[PDB]
């Protein structure tokens, strides 16, 4: 399951929990691109908390978001993988993306501290 929440205008949460199926792969991508391109969405902070299990396919959904995200300086946070989550990210070489904090740390601090 997914819950997907504006903070701002341009900052979108994702919580994930349990496992992504296909559908609610392409609900994300749907939901998030359009997000993006036709509305002001330029920052996703992914909060995989709650998420137990993660393939290639979220992996992918990940970076595809990434690349659209290119187009408008747009920023990516994995926030809180679980151990067996952060090591399919370090493996598929999404380390440097990962943060743990609390989704208002995150939003606080992604693109610095605001002052």
């Amino acid at each position: 399951a997914f819950q997907l929440e504006m903070v701002t205008r341009e900052t979108v949460v994702i919580r994930l929990f349990g496992e992504l199926d296909h559908h609610a792969v392409e609900q994300i991508r749907a939901k998030i691109s359009t997000a993006i391109f036709q509305g002001a969405v330029t920052t996703i902070i992914w909060n995989f908390e709650r998420l137990s299990f993660m393939d290639s396919s979220g992996v992918g959904l990940v970076l595809g978001r990434m690349r659209e995200l290119e187009a408008v300086a747009g920023r990516t946070i994995l926030l809180n993988p679980s151990p067996t989550v952060r090591k399919v990210f370090q493996f598929s070489g999404l380390g440097p993306w990962m943060m743990d904090a609390t989704e208002e740390e995150a939003i606080d601090r992604v693109r610095g501290i605001v002052n």
